[PDB]
């Protein structure tokens, strides 16, 4: 209600867009958590797939926390919503999880690009710089890594080859 | 569907109760995350309250991950639900957050005690030992610490005394 | 007069705006110097307030020097004006100095945002990047820190409570 | 042909502009290589001019490699063209080489500024940030250093003074 | 207004003279700052002249801070005035800057000698000792160093010899 | 034009042959650079193939620089030509790149053997020794390594087996 003493050049629309991005980062954390423990099942048993996705889960929680810090730095107010359960599901294989992660990271990137366009439209260079510095190249590198992983699994003969996913687990994710 | 090759003495009801406890631990992680960033606001500005609740948030995620590992160890199947947004809210003060945390940790403890009673009724000593070893004394210590904190804040004159919450932030949580 | 051999895509208006920002950074250095020695008076005697503002004074001189380096890097010509004596004055209390610093840092931020808008209008991405990298987030962090300090001093009971300012001097600025 | 699985918000025109910039960086590497070995001639014999330009040659190859990495990160396709032999030539003196390098680095900067304007027109903030972070300030510093070197050689009395170029070789480039 | 609890044998006239000397030291800091960045220009490009005068600028700020500390130690009240922009200007050469610095340091010395004569007339031995200990020999050494530098630049053939200023920059200020 | 003061027993034809070999070494550097970034594509994604060919690219630039040094040591004059874009192309697979590299290194070897025959015909033992010491055995080892790599990839079932190229990337080039 009462205006923040710190708030300056921070549009109400940008404040709301940051709250939506916090929810998306927490959702991405949850998707990777679910994917991690699929690979920990006794009938899947690919421990480096499990470790890879758990690390990715922890990284998304860090991405959400940094946006929460930004909201307070600019004098906005954090508004939280439910974190939806992962949608994608029936994980099925290493290849199918990697394809789900690729799609997730491209959707997160599209959200960030819309956020950047809003910050540009409201002439908020601090928020533009925040998104560019901490998010956009991190998304480009994540998308490229996931594409590389999908390519290798497809060339090795996944998902039909259980040997392909086993050897990728050792040699790329190990 | 098809029975796990590892499953032994693990009742369907226990499997479902563990899924419910995973959701509760993730919910508790979310409540502490919300409480943390309230204290990071420029109009609250109690950085050791913020750090204390963030650490508590991270600990609840570890509690959820260990239950997910247990579900797979016993040959159950993880089933995830939405993580509800925190309920409590309007954080208002250090004292009121500490009282909300005390109530949260007592509800989590009551859930664990119901889980233990189910495991006892299904003669599952491994699950009883898991809950006793990793959860019950961790809840007793958390509840005692939170009661201690509430007592000190009340005796110091919180929430009316902004000096009380400031000095508690430095001397107890610093 | 004669065109710099280094100058490229550097508008006369941007050159003049950088000279105005150099003067403002030197003015901010002078305001913090004055505020520092107020707290060194024998009838004020808050040594960590004094040290805090002296450090802030030295940081503003660094901000001015970096803009002088930028002017020469781009082939502009530094033009200096008098550094006005601090306006605000009658320092009165730790809280009132912190409020003056908050207002100063918000005015400096507004100057930087106008500078960024000019650089954007003249399609000068190097100057936009310079301002974003070295100034805009440094202003957001300074404003947030000063708001946090004002909040704590108000909650502790400043300026009426000499005990509040004494204890803030030890515990936050010490 | 078939769309990259990684490509997102990456305009065909930006892809082609990056290929043109790769060629220019390789061309700049070649110009500095040629300039280096001129100073290694027995009838020129200025070993620190030779070392300075060789280092600059190696740096331009790094600039080209980073753009090739960017093209693949964004899901574009590298397209290579011949690397033209250096144009400028008849090196003649330390001063004349430094003037050729100044002109080269200003042309490379103008190419980067056109690339940035295209990325801005296609609302590609990742590519704008890439150019700003890795190229624009590196060009401003190179241009300023080369201007400084040209100024000193002119003031010392180059190119007529072989003593000027000898002493600059020892004291500035040594 | 109300007499300091610390003030003893500290004449109103001495208090005012110390305020005037604070302004002069800040003015000298500003003159050296301006001189420093002249040598950082791409068409001057004498980096050790730039570093020498920047160090001298920082030293004058220390001289001003020590006088501000003295004013408070004795129970006087600091009164600040605008810091005038440097007068001298059109820097023109290393030799002309060194001559301006020599004239500045002789004017500062004359101010200190007038301050000492006032302190002697008011029988203030503490203030006499302060000026003698911290200022008078520091001025004699600065004046002697600047004379030495002017002599060498004149003998080497400055300002006509750009080679003289270049070699002095390397060998004396390097 | 005017004869070098250093030139002795260095035939005009040898001087021209060395200039042609400089161009070929730069061309080989460019072929390996192109091959490297093919393996960095998201739809190829063999990072140790990429690293192997990038190292080979850097080694060819060193081979060109050493010939440029030789030309100056003997008092010849470096004459540069355009560096043609790689010819071979459509890289297609690890095996096909390795076969292109084998063919490249055999053509470079044939050029060196023609250079040696010219140096022998002009009774230039220094140039014969230079070629033998720095180039001929380096070509024999490169050709043997590339043949070994082609053999292994063929035996493992490349190019049809994406598993063969993946495992060769880890075990031979990793
Ligand atoms: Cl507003
Ligand atoms: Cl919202
Ligand atoms: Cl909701
Ligand atoms: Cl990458
Ligand atoms: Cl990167
Ligand atoms: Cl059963
Ligand atoms: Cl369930
Ligand atoms: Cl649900
Ligand atoms: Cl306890
Ligand atoms: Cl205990
Ligand atoms: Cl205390
Ligand atoms: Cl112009
Ligand atoms: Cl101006
Ligand atoms: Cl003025
Ligand atoms: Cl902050
Ligand atoms: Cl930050
Ligand atoms: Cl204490
Ligand atoms: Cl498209
Ligand atoms: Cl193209
Ligand atoms: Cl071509
Ligand atoms: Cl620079
Ligand atoms: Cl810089
Ligand atoms: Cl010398
Ligand atoms: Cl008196
Ligand atoms: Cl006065
Ligand atoms: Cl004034
Ligand atoms: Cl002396
Ligand atoms: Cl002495
Ligand atoms: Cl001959
Ligand atoms: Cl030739
Ligand atoms: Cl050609
Ligand atoms: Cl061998
Ligand atoms: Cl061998
Ligand atoms: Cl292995
Ligand atoms: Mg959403
Ligand atoms: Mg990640
Ligand atoms: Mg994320
Ligand atoms: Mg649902
Ligand atoms: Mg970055
Ligand atoms: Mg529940
Ligand atoms: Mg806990
Ligand atoms: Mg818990
Ligand atoms: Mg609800
Ligand atoms: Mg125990
Ligand atoms: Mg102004
Ligand atoms: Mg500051
Ligand atoms: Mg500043
Ligand atoms: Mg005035
Ligand atoms: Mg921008
Ligand atoms: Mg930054
Ligand atoms: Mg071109
Ligand atoms: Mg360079
Ligand atoms: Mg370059
Ligand atoms: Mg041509
Ligand atoms: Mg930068
Ligand atoms: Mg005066
Ligand atoms: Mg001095
Ligand atoms: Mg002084
Ligand atoms: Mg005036
Ligand atoms: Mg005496
Ligand atoms: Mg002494
Ligand atoms: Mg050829
Ligand atoms: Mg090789
Ligand atoms: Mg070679
Ligand atoms: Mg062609
Ligand atoms: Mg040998």
């Amino acid at each position: 209600a009462s205006t923040s003493q710190v708030r300056q050049n921070y549009h109400q629309d940008s404040e709301a867009a940051i709250n939506r991005q916090i929810n998306l980062e927490l959702y991405a954390s949850y998707v990777y958590l679910s994917m991690s423990y699929y690979f920990d099942r006794d009938d899947v048993a690919l421990k480096n797939f499990a470790k890879y996705f758990l690390h990715q889960s922890h990284e998304e929680r860090e991405h959400a926390e940094k946006l929460m810090k930004l909201q307070n730095q600019r004098g906005g107010r954090i508004f939280l919503q439910d974190i939806k359960k992962p949608d994608c599901d029936d994980w099925e294989s290493g290849l199918n999880a990697m394809e789900c992660a690729l799609h997730l990271e491209k959707n997160v990137n599209q959200s960030l690009l819309e956020l950047h366009k809003l910050a540009t439209d409201k002439n908020d260079p601090h928020l533009c710089d925040f998104i560019e510095t901490h998010y956009l190249n991190e998304q480009v590198k994540a998308i490229k890594e996931l594409g590389d992983h999908v390519t290798n699994l497809r060339k090795m003969g996944a998902p039909e080859s259980g040997l392909a996913e086993y050897l990728f687990d050792k040699h790329t994710l190990g």
